[PDB]
C-alpha cells in the first residue's frame, strides 16, 4: 500500500525531507520543497494529467492560462516557460479580454519568467491579436486593474511573420491595460506585422510600467500595416530603457515609430534604433486625458542612438470638446540620430524635432511649451533636402534649443503654401553648431525658412561654420510672418561673399522690439572736404539702423571711411571718416548692420 | 524499514536521481538536489519541525534569521522569502545588531530574494528600528565588514505605517554597513515614517554598493519625524540609478530628501521623484571622512527627473577640529526639475543648485570648487517667489553653469541681512536661458541678486528671452559686495525700456579689473559747430567706460550723434558725430556702455 | 524491487508528484520537476557517477564542459555554478578553442549562471588563455556562431593572479565570438594579468552584445603585460553599461584601457573607471571590417565617471591595402574625468580627446569627423603640464567642442617637431569654460598651441573666466601652419595685461577668409589740430583690420583718441578723436583688434 502512494500523484508529498540534513530546519516533504516553484509543464497536460509535448500542432493557450489561472489564487509567483521548447498559441482567449482579441489573459502578482520560445501559429495569420492582455473587461473603462505583473528573461514572443489581413485590424504582444508595478525585462519580440509590440497603461491610468532590455526586430512586414509603434506608455511615471529596435522593411521606413510617451513623467533612454520612420512621440492626447489629467509634463528622450528615415522626436497636444492638452516641461538631450541613406522626399520629411499637427490636420490647437533640446547631434546626408533640425509645423508656444550640432539641408523649416504656425518662445542659442553637410546644395533656399504666421519672443542666434555660397539666405521671414519682440543676429563669420544673409520680405527688423544685426554691403558716398568728412549711403533703406561698423579693410591711403555709422531720419547711413587730402569718396564697404544691439 | 526511512526526514536522501536520464550525470539522490536552494520554509518551523504559517500573529524574525546564519555558514547563497505569503517582523535582533535597534543581521554571500513581502507588526508602533543590519557590532567603529550580500526580487517591504514615537529615533529599511559590493534590486520600500530607507557604508568604508530599480513610496507620514532621505550613501563608488521616489504626505514636502551622496566616486541617475522637499545633498562631511579620505570627488547626478518643493541638488562641506571636507570635480547634468504646485514661502526656498551652510549655520567653512552644472531644465510657477536657479548661501570656490534653462523668479539669489559668502569662480555662460515664466512678477527685485561679501574671477553674461519690465535690475550688487576681476554683461536683447540694467551701488564696476558692459540711456548736448562736431554726455557718471556705442536710431535729418564714445577725465562721455547744418544739439540716447570689452 | 528501483538513479523517475495537490495539474514524476533546472554538480562526477568536491586540487573544465555539450543537446537551458564553492579550472580546452589557448567552450542557448567562483590554477602561470571561448574553430573566418548565451550572477571569475610569461602571450575571461544577443551581467572578474576580460564579436560580425553591471578589479600586475583593455567591442548594436573598473598596479597607469567601441552603433556608459592610463579607444580599424563595414558610426561615450593618467577618449581609423576605415557621428557627453594625481611626464600625455596615430604612427590615414564633445567635465592638477583638453596628433576632419568645462593645461595641443596634422572642422565654441587651476604655470606655454600643417573651417573661440599672466599666449599658429576660412576670437575678459593673445608667426590672420578678434595695445600719434583730429598708429602692422574699438579710459580732459579705427593701405590704424584744446597727441591705448568680425 505504500508502494501504491509513492507512485501516484501524492507519492512526493510522503518522502521526507530535511535542507542539508540541518536539525534545525523544517521538517517536509519533497512536494513542499517542489511546490515552492511553478512551470508551464504543470499544467501542460491533457484531461487525464499525462503531459503534452508542445509543437506547431499542440495549441498550448489553455495550459498556459489555467496556470496564470492557478497561480493568482495562491497570491502569485512567477511561471517559468521552459527554455528548450516553443510553446505555440492557436486560439483566443475567452472572457474579459475578447473583447481586445486577446489570447492571454495576464493576472496580478503573477509573473512570467519566459525563457524558452512562444510562437503564433497560422490560426493567427490575417487576424488581429493581443498575445498577453491585463485588463479584465471588454470596455477598458470598466477593467479592473493589472497590478505587480512581470515579464522577463532570455527567451523570445516570435508573431510568426503573418500580414496584417485589413488596415483597420490591431495587433499587440504586451497590452498591460490598467497597469500598476507591470514590467518587461530581456524578451525579444520578432518577426511580425503589429501595431504594437507593448503598450502601458490605459488613458493615464496605471503608474511605474517599464520595458528594459528588450529586443524588437522585424515587427513590420506589409503595405497592410497601418501605423506602428513599438512601445506606447500611456501611463505616468513609466518608461522605456536599454532597449533594441531593428526593422529591415521598406515599409516601416515610413509607418514604424519605436516609443510614444503619451502621460506626464515619462521617459525614453539609452536604446538603439535603426530601420524606423520615427524616434518617438511625445504628445498630450486629450482624448487620453482620464487617469492622470491634460497635461504631458517631465518627458526625458534622452542617450539615445538612432537611425532613422522621418522624424526623431515629434511633439504635439490637442483638444476634445470638453478637454484641452498640453504638453510641457521636456527634455531631449544627448541622443545621436541620423536620417538613413535614402532619397529625397522618399519619406517623410527628415527632422529631428517635429511640431505636428493633430490627427485631423490642425495646427491651431496645440499648447506645447517648456521644452528643451541639448546635447544632441543630428546628421542627414547631403542629398536629403528634406532634412531639418526643427519641422515647426504646427502653433508652438516654447522650445529651447542649445549646444546641439546640426548637420542637415534646414535648421528650422516650415513649408510655404501649407500651415501658417503661430510661433512663441522659439529659442536657438548660438551655441547651435551649423554642420557643412550640405554645403553647396542649398541653391534657391534659406538656412531658416520662417514660414510662420507670426514669430514672437523668439531668439535665433545664426552661426556659421563653414562657407555655404548656394544658400539663398540665411535666414527669410516672408511678409505674411509677423515679427515682434524678438532677437535675430547672423554673426559675420564665414559671411562675407554672401549677397543675402538676413532677409526681412516684409521689413519686419524695422519692428519697435525687434533686435537684429547682420551683414550687408553698403555703397557710401563722402563729402568733398578735406579732414574729418561725413561718409553717407546711396541707399535709403537704412532707417531702421542703430549702428553699423566696417567688416572691410580700407585700401586707401589718402582717406578712410568711417569705423562706425548711425543713420539719419531719411534712412541713409551716416559716419565721419578721414580725407587726408579732399575730394569726393566712392567705396563698397561690407558692414554689420545693428538694430538696438 | 525502508518506508521508515522513505517517510523520514532522510527520506528524500535516499530516493535517487540522475539529471535527464543521462549516464554521464552524476549519480544523486534527491535531497541533493533539493538542497540547492533555500527557502524561509527550511526554516519557518516550531522547535518540533513542523512548519508554522505566517501572518499578523506569527514573528518571523528568528526563523529568518537562523536561515541567514545557516546559509552564512556554507559560505554562503540566496534564501527566497517566498511570492503569495506576508512575512511579519515582531521583534528586535539580538547582538551586534541591538546596538542599531537592529531586527535582521545580514552576512556575507547572503544574499535575500524577496518574492513576497515583509511587513513590519505594531511591536513597533511607536519605536525605533532597522529591519535589516550588515553591522556585526554596536559600535560601527568595531564592526566586521558586509561583503556580498544583494538583496532583490518583486517584493516588497511595508514599515506598517507606524508614526515615529519620538523626533530623536532613528528608523532604517536596510543599512549594509561596512559594506562592500552589496546591493538592492527591485524592492518596493513602502508605508512608513522613516529616517532612510537604505543607507550604504560607514563613515567612508565600503565600496561598489547600489541601489537600482526599486520603488520608496510614502516613507514620510508624520510631524513627529526629523528628518528623512530615503537613501544615504556613505561609500565612495557607489550609487543610486533608474529608482522611483514617491511622498504623498505634507510633511515630506518640508523635510524629505530622495539620495544623499557623501563620499567619492557616487552617483544618482537616471530616476523620478515626486512629493520630496529636496533632490539630494551633494556633500562632504568632515565627520565622515574616515574611511575614504577628506574629499567627495568625481561625484554625478544626472538625468533624473523630479518635482520637489524645496531645492534639487545642495552642495556644502564642513570641518571638525582636525579634519577639513573638501567637495569638488562635480557634474549636474541631462536633470529635468520643477518646484511643485505651492505658495510662495510654504516650503523651504525653491531652487535647483543650494549652496547650504553646515549644520551649525556657518558659511565660512566650505570648500567646494570645480562643479559643473549643465543641460538641465528647471521651472516654478509664477507665483513662487521663493524660487531660483542658484540660492548662493556659504562661501563658494567655484561653481560652472553652461547651457541650462531656468524658469524661475531669481537666478543667482541670497538673502539680504543673512549670510555673507565669499563667492569665486561663479561662471554663468551666456548659454544659459532664462525663461519668461515669472515675468511681470518681478517688482522690487533683481534677476541676479548679488548680496555677497565680495564677488572674485566671476562671470554673469545675462541674456533675456523676452521682456519683464517688472524687475528692479538684471543684476544687482550692493556697495557692501566687492567686485574684482570680474566679468558682468547684461545683452541688450528685450532690455530697451528698463530703467536699469545693471546696478553697481558701491560703483564697483569701477575696478581695475571688472570688466563689464550694459544698455544705459544717457543725455548728450553738441557744441554748436557745422561739420564734425563733438557730443557731450550732460552726467559726470562714465569715467570707468572705455567706449559706448549707439542702440537707438536718429530720428533727425540735419544732424546724427556720435555712433561711438569714449570718456574723457571728468566721467563725461564724448563723441564726433555730424551738423549738415549748425547748432547745439539735445538728444536721449539708448547706449551700449562697456568697460574694457 | 521497488526498494532497488527507488535508490537506484531512476528513483525520482517513480515518485509521483502534481503540482500543489491540485487535480487539474500534470500528474508528473519528482525527476521531472528536479530536470527543470541544471548544476555542474549534475556533471561533477566522476566515472562512476560519485560527486567530486572541487577544490583547489580538482580541475572542474571536463565537467563544466560536459554540462554546457550536454544542455547545447537539448536546446539550451541556464546551468548553475553553485554559490558557496570555488571551482578551478586547470586544464586546456579541445578542439576549436584550442586555436584560442580556450579553456571552456560556449554554446548557442547555454546560459551561465555563476554564483560561485571560478579560479584558474597554477597550471595556467606564465601561460596564455581564454577562458571562456564562443568560436567553433580556429580560425574565426571558419567559425560558426555563438547565438544567446548569457553569463550572470553574483559569482566571481578570479584569474589567480599569474603574471603573464611573455610579452606576446594572450589572455581574455570571456571570448563570445562571432556572436548574436549575447551578454555579461553582475560578474566580478578579479585578480589576474591579462589582455582583455571580455570581447565581444570578431571583426564586425555579430550583434547585440552587451556587458552590464559588471567589475573588473586588478587586471594587470606586471611589467611583461603588452597591453589590456577591459572590454573589446568588435560587434555592432552593442555596449558597456554600469559597469566598475579598477587598476591598482603601476603599470595599468601606462597600459591599461577600459573600453574599447570598434563597430557601429556602439556605447559605453555609466561607468565608473579607476587607476587606468585610458578610457575608452573609439576606432574605425580597416582590419576589422569584414562584418559590418568599414565605417564606425552611432558611437557613444556617456555619463562616466573616471580617475585615468593618461587620455580619456582616443579616436581614429586606419587604412589596410583594400580598406579604408572612417570614424564619424560620435557623441561624447555627460562624462566627469581627472588625471590622477603624478608627476608631469610620469605617464602618457593626458587628455580628455586625443586624436591618435595609427598603430605604425602614421597621421595621415585618418578619416575621423562629425564628433560632438560636449557636457563634459575634465581636470588635472596644476602640476601636471602634460595635460589638454584635446591632443590632436593626427588628421582630423572634424570634431565639435560645446559647453565643456576643462580645467588642465593646454586647451588644444599637438607637439611641435613631431606630427603636423592635417585639421578641417575643429569647433570650439565660446560655450567651452577654461578653468583655472593651471593659472601661473604656462610660462613659456601658448593655451591653444596650433602646431598643425594647416587649419580649414575651424573655429576657435577663446573664453578665459580668470587671469593667466604666465602663458606666452591664449592661441598661437607657428608660421608653418596654414589657416584659412577660419574664425578666431579671443575675448578681452581678463587678457588686459597680457603682451600676447593671439599669435600668428606667419601673418595668417591676413588671409581674406579669416575671421578674426582679439586685444593688442596700439600706440597712437595725432595731428595738432584744433576739433575733431585723426590719430594713427606709430606701427604699420595693421593692414589686415578691418575695425578697432578702445578696451581702455581716456585719463584726459583736453582731448579724447577715437572711440573706433579703420585700417590705411600703409598698415596705420586710423581714426577721429576730438581735441578740445589743440597739439599733438600721444596715446597707448588697448584695442580689439578686429578683423571681418
Ligand atoms: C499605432 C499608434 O500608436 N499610432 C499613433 C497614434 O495612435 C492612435 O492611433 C492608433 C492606431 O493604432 C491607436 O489607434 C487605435 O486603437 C485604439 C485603441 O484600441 C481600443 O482600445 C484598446 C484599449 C483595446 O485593447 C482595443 O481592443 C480597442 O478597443 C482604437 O480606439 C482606434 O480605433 C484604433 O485606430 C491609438 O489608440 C490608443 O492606443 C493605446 C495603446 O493601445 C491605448 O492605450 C489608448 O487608449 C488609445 N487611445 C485612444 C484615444 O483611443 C490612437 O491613439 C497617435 O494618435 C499618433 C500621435 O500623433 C499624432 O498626434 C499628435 C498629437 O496631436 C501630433 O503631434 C502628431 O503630428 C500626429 O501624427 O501617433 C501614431 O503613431
Ligand atoms: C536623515 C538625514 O540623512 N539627514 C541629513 C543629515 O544627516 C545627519 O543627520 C542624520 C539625522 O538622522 C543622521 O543623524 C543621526 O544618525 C547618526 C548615525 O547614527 C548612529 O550611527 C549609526 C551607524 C547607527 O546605526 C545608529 O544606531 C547610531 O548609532 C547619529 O549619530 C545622530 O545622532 C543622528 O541624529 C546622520 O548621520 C549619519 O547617518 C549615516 C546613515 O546612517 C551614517 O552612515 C553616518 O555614519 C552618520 N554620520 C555621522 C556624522 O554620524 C547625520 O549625518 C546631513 O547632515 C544633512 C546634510 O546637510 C547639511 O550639511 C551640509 C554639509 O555641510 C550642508 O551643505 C547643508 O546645508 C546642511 O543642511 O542632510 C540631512 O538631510
Ligand atoms: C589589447 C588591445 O585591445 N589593444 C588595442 C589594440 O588592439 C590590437 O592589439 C591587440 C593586442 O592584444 C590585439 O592584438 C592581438 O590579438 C590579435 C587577435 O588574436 C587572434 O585572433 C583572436 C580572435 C584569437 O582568439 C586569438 O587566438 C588570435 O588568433 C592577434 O592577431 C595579434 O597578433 C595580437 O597582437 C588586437 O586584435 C584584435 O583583438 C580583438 C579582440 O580579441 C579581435 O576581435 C580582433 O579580431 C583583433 N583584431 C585584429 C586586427 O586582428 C589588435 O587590434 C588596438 O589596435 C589599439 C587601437 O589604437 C591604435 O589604433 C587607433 C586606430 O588607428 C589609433 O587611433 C590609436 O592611436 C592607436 O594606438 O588599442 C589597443 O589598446
Ligand atoms: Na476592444
Ligand atoms: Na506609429
Ligand atoms: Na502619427
Ligand atoms: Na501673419
Ligand atoms: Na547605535
Ligand atoms: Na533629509
Ligand atoms: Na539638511
Ligand atoms: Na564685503
Ligand atoms: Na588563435
Ligand atoms: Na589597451
Ligand atoms: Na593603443
Ligand atoms: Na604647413
Amino acid at each position: 500500500q505504500f508502494r501504491a502512494i509513492i507512485e501516484s500523484p501524492e507519492g512526493a508529498g510522503h518522502v521526507g525531507y530535511q535542507y542539508r540534513r540541518n536539525t534545525g530546519s523544517t521538517m517536509r516533504m519533497v512536494s513542499d520543497v517542489l511546490d515552492e516553484r511553478v512551470s508551464l509543464w504543470d499544467f501542460h497536460c491533457d484531461p487525464s494529467g499525462n503531459v503534452i509535448q508542445p509543437g506547431p500542432n499542440v495549441d498550448s493557450r489553455q495550459y498556459l492560462q489555467a496556470a496564470i489561472d492557478y497561480v493568482s489564487s495562491n497570491g502569485g509567483g512567477t511561471i517559468t516557460i521552459p527554455a528548450g521548447y516553443t510553446w505555440y498559441l492557436g486560439s483566443y482567449g475567452v472572457g474579459g479580454i475578447a473583447g481586445h482579441s486577446g489570447i492571454i489573459q495576464l493576472r496580478s502578482n503573477v509573473n512570467l519568467n519566459i525563457e524558452g520560445r512562444i510562437h503564433l501559429s497560422p490560426f493567427f495569420d490575417l487576424k488581429p491579436f493581443q498575445v498577453f492582455v491585463g485588463f479584465d473587461n471588454g470596455d477598458p473603462a470598466s477593467s479592473g486593474n493589472l497590478e505587480n505583473c512581470h515579464i522577463y528573461g532570455h527567451g523570445v514572443v516570435d508573431f510568426g511573420g503573418y500580414e496584417f489581413g485589413a488596415s483597420s485590424q490591431l495587433r499587440n504582444g504586451v497590452a498591460f491595460g490598467r497597469s500598476y508595478n507591470c514590467s518587461v525585462t530581456g524578451i525579444t519580440f520578432q518577426n511580425g506585422d503589429v501595431t504594437w509590440a507593448i503598450t502601458l497603461g490605459w488613458n493615464g491610468y496605471g503608474s511605474n510600467c517599464y520595458v528594459r532590455k528588450c529586443r524588437f526586430i522585424n515587427l513590420v512586414n506589409s503595405s497592410v500595416n497601418a501605423d506602428h509603434s513599438t512601445v506606447y506608455v500611456n501611463c505616468p511615471y513609466s518608461g522605456v530603457e536599454s532597449c533594441y529596435f531593428s526593422m529591415s522593411s521598406s515599409f516601416a521606413r515610413n509607418i514604424a515609430c519605436s516609443v510614444e510617451l503619451h502621460q506626464h513623467d515619462t521617459f525614453y533612454r539609452g536604446s538603439t534604433v535603426n530601420g524606423y520612420c520615427r524616434g518617438a512621440y511625445v504628445v498630450m492626447h486629450a482624448a487620453e486625458a482620464a487617469g492622470a489629467g491634460s497635461y504631458a509634463y517631465n518627458m526625458q528622450v534622452e542617450n539615445n542612438i538612432a537611425v532613422i528615415y522621418g522624424q526623431f522626436v515629434i511633439l504635439g497636444s490637442d483638444v476634445t470638446a470638453t478637454v484641452s492638452g498640453h504638453l510641457n516641461d521636456v527634455i531631449v538631450s544627448g541622443n545621436i540620430v541620423s536620417i538613413g541613406e535614402r532619397a529625397a522626399f522618399s519619406a517623410p520629411f527628415g527632422a529631428f524635432i517635429d511640431i505636428g499637427p493633430d490627427n485631423s490636420g490642425a495646427s491651431n490647437v496645440q499648447d506645447i511649451q517648456r521644452v528643451l533640446v541639448t546635447g544632441n547631434s543630428f546628421y542627414a546626408p547631403a542629398n536629403i533636402t528634406d532634412s531639418a533640425a526643427i519641422t515647426l509645423r504646427a502653433n508652438l508656444n516654447g522650445c529651447t534649443f542649445i549646444a546641439n550640432n546640426f548637420d542637415c539641408r534646414y535648421m528650422v523649416y516650415n513649408a510655404p503654401g501649407t500651415t501658417s504656425p503661430v510661433v512663441q518662445n522659439l529659442v536657438w542659442d548660438k551655441s547651435n553648431v551649423i554642420g557643412g553637410t550640405h554645403a553647396n546644395q542649398r541653391a534657391g533656399q534659406n538656412l531658416f525658412d520662417m514660414q510662420f504666421a507670426s514669430v514672437v519672443n523668439s531668439t535665433i542666434e545664426v552661426q556659421l561654420s563653414c562657407e555655404d555660397l548656394s544658400m539663398f539666405s540665411c535666414i527669410l521671414f516672408p511678409a505674411s510672418c509677423q515679427l515682434s519682440y524678438s532677437k535675430i543676429t547672423v554673426d559675420s563669420a564665414w559671411t562675407k561673399s554672401m549677397s543675402n544673409t538676413a532677409v526681412f520680405e516684409g521689413n519686419q527688423q524695422a519692428g519697435a522690439n525687434v533686435y537684429v544685426s547682420y551683414p550687408a554691403t553698403v555703397n557710401l558716398t563722402s563729402y568733398n572736404t578735406q579732414g574729418a568728412v561725413p561718409f553717407f549711403s546711396t541707399d535709403t533703406n537704412y532707417a531702421w539702423v542703430t549702428s553699423a561698423y566696417s567688416l572691410s579693410i580700407n585700401e586707401n591711403l589718402d582717406f578712410s571711411p568711417p569705423a562706425t555709422y548711425t543713420n539719419k531720419a531719411n534712412g541713409q547711413l551716416v559716419g565721419v571718416g578721414y580725407n587726408e587730402i579732399g575730394g569726393v569718396r566712392s567705396v563698397s564697404v561690407r558692414l554689420m548692420l545693428q538694430r538696438q544691439v
